């Protein structure tokens, strides 16, 4: 089902604060590489009072390359499919959460999404415009489905970051008997932004992610 060469279809609603808006996406990847580019528009609300960072992350768990044997709970989740549902938490009280479904339709994966933020400050980096983009980071994966942890740190005009802490809820929509869980593992990743036009209601995404266990040595 999962083949070297998947292509993605997005739609996305939601609120920030008080503004309304949808965008949709279309893009390609190399699942078991770990690589994978969505082309974004925002096509209503738009122009966005907020930066686009904050909406990054929402645009796709099938595209991380499981290395070292470690199983893949989202690749073996088709073809039933699988959702997520985070809580993104900014350290100057935005608040950003994200409901995820992900399904397989014609050999094409399809990605629904909910977005719901909150109490962005009016004069902060993020509703002024003062973002760069993120920094690479490291997700913890573990079972509990899975959740997934992870601190993200935003680059900010001028030096500095802002930081935000994701707390994520990951279900299979394939009964659990079916399904092979891995233990605690990390998911090293760099999302970047390769082009953006018209005020950001026009963005170019790209993701490399990489499963791994702790490969430092062990003494037990």
């Amino acid at each position: 089902l999962i083949t070297e060469n998947m292509h993605m279809k997005l739609y996305m609603e939601g609120t920030v604060n008080n503004h309304h808006f949808k965008c949709t996406s279309e893009g390609e990847g190399k699942p078991y590489e770990g690589t994978q580019t969505m082309r974004i528009k925002v096509v209503e609300g738009g122009p966005l009072p907020f930066a686009f960072d904050i909406l990054a992350t929402s645009f796709s768990k099938t595209f991380i390359n499981h290395t070292q044997g470690i199983p893949d709970f989202f690749k073996q989740s088709f073809p039933e499919g699988f959702t997520w549902e985070r809580v993104t938490t900014y350290e100057d009280g935005g608040v950003l959460t994200a409901t995820q479904d992900t399904s397989l339709q014609d050999g094409c994966l399809i990605y629904n999404v909910k977005i719901r933020g909150v109490n962005f400050p009016s004069n902060g980096p993020v509703m002024q415009k003062k973002t760069l983009g993120w920094e690479a980071c490291t997700e913890m994966l573990y079972p509990a489905g899975l959740e997934g942890r992870a601190d993200m740190a935003l680059k900010l005009v001028g030096g500095g970051h802002l930081i935000c802490n994701l707390k994520t809820t990951y279900r299979s929509k394939k009964p659990a008997k079916n399904l092979k869980m891995p233990g605690v593992y990390y998911v090293d990743r760099r999302l970047e932004r390769i082009k953006e036009a018209d005020k950001e209601t026009y963005v170019e995404q790209h993701e490399v992610a990489v499963a791994r266990y702790c490969d430092l040595p062990s003494k037990l």
